[PDB]
């Protein structure tokens, strides 16, 4: 269980060391911190989101020794990165006027991960 | 009066009302989203009340805008991830970046109704 | 071969292989569920992936069974798929509110085959 | 009368009902530091801030003409609380448990719900 930190505006890859399939890679302990516009902070475990991106490519046949966070924006790490229900979610911030009050709010990622 | 509209695939997508006046009287009817997958299937769904309810969120706004705009953090153009269909194109079914980059050359549109009460 | 089914408010939905197979293989095609709201209007979305996702999870599985069944229990209603804005759990939140969903009908229709 | 924060606690199979002392309206309820936690069929333990949630869930009634005093959890199925009573995403969540053979596996696991509620107060 090697550790892992990532802070806003980073590229999030996991990669595997040896360029092994990402599909072996198991994380634990992951927590995604972001603040709110009104300054408040947030939290909340991600490590089983994390996991199943990585049992995604379980049954691949070209399976790549890589996986990268950021949805269809190809975006660095932010804070909506990962969905807080209730708080950060596409009901929340519906539109794109209340989402650019969102745009200067902190965001990080921290956690364990390694092969098995 | 219902009146109809369309927006496709890199449209801003923004509702305003013809007076200037609170968005939040704006209601919407038979509002259908439409995208292609990577594979080049096509999915639908409703989304009327995705949009009812974006309206309906400005209903005690102090100064209430005249317009809302759909975009989301990315301030991106209307694309195949503009509305959420559970199961085919939501975070669970993307996960990554590159899922997602597999899904940038897909169609989406949206049409529907919308009048002023 | 691809071959119809339907069901309705109140029912139990199991899909199951006829041959004892395992249910992983079994697919899905225009499987549309339909409820009404308390004002009584009607609302339809398509819930083909959510099943066949349901089929796939059971791909990796040691002894595989050859069923499947809806829900988390309760037969099928109103919130067995959701419809985001409309019975999801931010629009319908508490029980009082849910409770004014009571009487609303509830149909699924699509296609199964084998593969 | 106290009337700043005071703290709530709640179990597997206990009905919640968030209420006022004097029967005026729950949308002046609000809430903070509530956490869900509950176990999986490992035995593993999650837990997630529903603070929003709950805070939503009292906001929602803040345009109702005759507003109640209290507001229940439940869902259609009118349940207690439970393991799904708030979602973890990707843990407890429609795409993770799909089925009820799926569901069925996590009878036995526990769940509790604490926090802090306070009631807002208007003056004259």
């Amino acid at each position: 269980w090697s550790p892992f930190k990532y802070s806003k505006g980073n590229t999030v890859t996991f990669k595997t060391p040896d360029e092994s399939s990402i599909a072996y890679m198991r994380f634990r302990n992951c927590v995604f911190t972001f603040t709110d516009p009104k300054g408040s902070l947030h939290s909340i475990d991600v490590t089983e989101v994390l996991n199943n991106m990585a049992k995604g490519f379980r049954d691949a046949q070209n399976p790549p020794s890589s996986f990268t966070l950021g949805g269809h924006c190809q975006a660095p790490l932010n804070a909506f990165s990962f969905v807080l229900p209730g708080v950060n979610d596409r009901a929340t911030v519906a539109t794109a006027d209340e989402a650019k009050k969102w745009e200067n709010c902190d965001a990080t990622l921290t956690g364990l991960q390694r092969i098995i």
